[PDB]
């Protein structure tokens, strides 16, 4: 019944507005009210072909906070492993495929080996991760309170950093948000990246310090042009501080102090867009 | 109490018809319906020594689809000395032990130490390996409606295949069956193998083609000739295409698309062939 | 009363003897009866940074007896891991217990602070503490020995990097009237510090040349593996058990005497011990999912 029921879950670029706020909407009723027993039957499979244990423990807790089982590897290095006939076997033992793949697009090769089992992308090579996008905009949205009409400022190796690329995209699915780019010249943010936004009319503005956008941003995401706590002397009340994860030196340790800091906070949501993602895919009804 | 109850399962060979059968039906009720709480208080032991991720895959999903909590190892047992003290130890904590060594004996082994807690064995060495046996005949039962009066083609490498001699000698115990070996002069069927099959009176014969017999065959049993769709123009409606896998060269993904295609089908009654056992062992009656 | 809790496990000197009373007691009870789902719902992390094969499924199958889902790491090597405070600044947002196994030592202690109002459950912290070890060794010598005061202990082998016994003997001490025998190389002696501990609580102990001279005396035989990995090359001698405790020794063994060993052995305990009625070994691993039960369940369920 519901619009993602036993659908593919590949790229952020596949989901519209409608789907995104489903998820928003869904994850935070799960987050309202658990649900231990919604996917008491199932087997879940955790394939982690390129191990990433923060995202594979974040999945792995969604499903049994779903009542789900799980089977799977968090890396290939010391397993016995087509990929095309590993996805056909798997495909016959689960009710859905949870992967994460080094290479690019191996993700939708999955799709064509499954069958009719799901495969949700937790990672291809670099390129599409849609349940950390789905997390940050969740963490946006619950922050603050909406996910429109915000300031958020990007910082880092824009130019590389694709969860940058699906978070912009993502987040120009909505109305009225003001984007600032805060990258050394040589790793800025993308044309098409810039186009897109254009597209839209959306506006966008490049920076070459988080100085200059400070006082201006309800968030402030970062990725690895350095972030200390006394950067935030002038920081709007509710501004927070994101990062996918990990970090390095680009956040200083005396931020995660301040009220600004949400790094942690983000990535416990994880559990919730993740709980959000395979009741949908999984249930047919909604999540009432 | 079955005649399976709390025995080790080491060899097919262990097993007889009574058996099989058993085996055989209870995999079949278990396919259509499932028992979800039946091993609900064990803990099971998947121990592979040595990674098999298409076997343990299938058998801790078994061991979830009946309820039951997994424990163990993905890869790693190295002596027999620590081995023995491994089997002491963990038979303290389980209800049952599946485990897969590389180091043919060492399942053996783990009998002799592990109390009354039974012993699966996943794959010993390059040797044993009954639920590969179990689910080929489960595989054939199931889409032949039967495991006597069949025309049976075996393809490959016959003389280094084990599954192939375990599957021929299996086989052997039914009657009415004819085989056809289509293998390369230097992998040819052991004359042991073709001697019992001699001992009962079964026909056989060698065959420098599948095309040859393409029309006679029930069961096509592919090892390792390279198998294509256009090889099957005149196979009968009923042939299956099986494979243990993995698979490299020896079939063609033409046939994939083919409705004699079935060596998915195949890894898939993988499950219910290892659900049968952990069931037959743990429960002491399965009333179907 | 339940002080445990919600409380951190990360060493036994955290711990008195009502602590450690309390937890022998609820695994004597879990054992009697267990509590399948005590802790339905609740999902624990089984993080061993270092790996710990045995430890690590002793620990897990505890959590499924009570219920409990589990997820983790085997090893760090199989890994994405980034600080192990951040790391556990974000796994604490997601369990309800972490069980962790680390390389070095205060790790656990550290990972308390970024846990939030996550408990930690030390596993093993470098070579210092592991406390559950010691929890399973209290339970078995009180479930053989009916009691753990005015006991005679021997405890052989490499004492100098036996933590487990150095552990032990600490928590024994915590009892009345305990008699300690300490059969070690030269080299591979008891520390001082333990040494000083049960003279500043007066509390009986001797250095033996052998198992023989204490096998009549002796109500628990406390065997080690000599640390090989922690050895200094100036102890590279000191490899070979210098003990081996044979079946031919247990002829003037006390009747309810019990030969223990925190696991894995070597030479020191030959196969012919296994089948002896002393060979108690075994069954000491088997209880550690009684000792890990009842350590999980009082540390997340409010009431005994
Ligand atoms: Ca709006
Ligand atoms: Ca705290």
């Amino acid at each position: 019944a519901n619009p993602l029921y036993q659908k593919h879950i590949i790229s952020i670029n596949d989901l519209s507005r409608d789907d995104l706020n489903l998820v928003l909407a869904t994850a935070a009723k799960l987050k309202a009210n658990p649900q231990p027993e919604l996917l008491k039957h199932k087997v879940i499979a955790s394939c982690f072909f390129e191990a990433s244990t923060r995202t594979r423990l974040s999945f792995e807790t969604s499903m049994h906070r779903l009542g789900a089982s799980v089977v799977g590897f968090s890396d290939s290095a010391n397993t016995s492993l087509t990929l095309a006939d590993t996805i056909s076997v798997i495909s016959t033992y689960v009710d859905a495929i949870v992967m994460r793949h080094p290479q690019e697009g191996a993700a939708r090769l999955a799709t064509e080996f499954s069958g009719n089992v799901p495969v949700l992308n937790a990672g291809d090579g670099s390129n599409q991760h849609p349940t950390q996008t789905l997390l940050d905009l969740f963490t946006i949205q619950e922050t603050q309170g909406r996910l429109d009409n915000l300031h958020v400022a990007m910082v880092g190796d824009l130019k590389y950093g694709r969860t940058v690329h699906s978070l912009t995209q993502a987040l120009a699915k909505f109305d009225g948000n003001r984007f600032y780019f805060i990258a050394p010249d040589a790793l800025a943010m993308p044309q098409y990246i810039l186009d897109m936004l254009d597209e839209k009319g959306i506006a966008w503005s490049l920076h070459s310090s988080i100085e200059e956008v400070m006082a201006e941003v309800d968030i402030l995401y970062m990725t690895r042009f350095v972030l200390r706590a006394s950067d935030l002397h002038n920081a709007k009340a509710n501004m927070k501080v994101l990062h996918p994860l990990p970090r390095v030196d680009e956040i200083a340790t005396d931020v995660d102090k301040t009220p600004h800091a949400w790094y942690f906070q983000q990535a416990g949501n994880g559990i919730f867009a993740r709980q959000a993602l395979l009741a949908l895919v999984l249930n047919r009804d909604l999540v009432l």
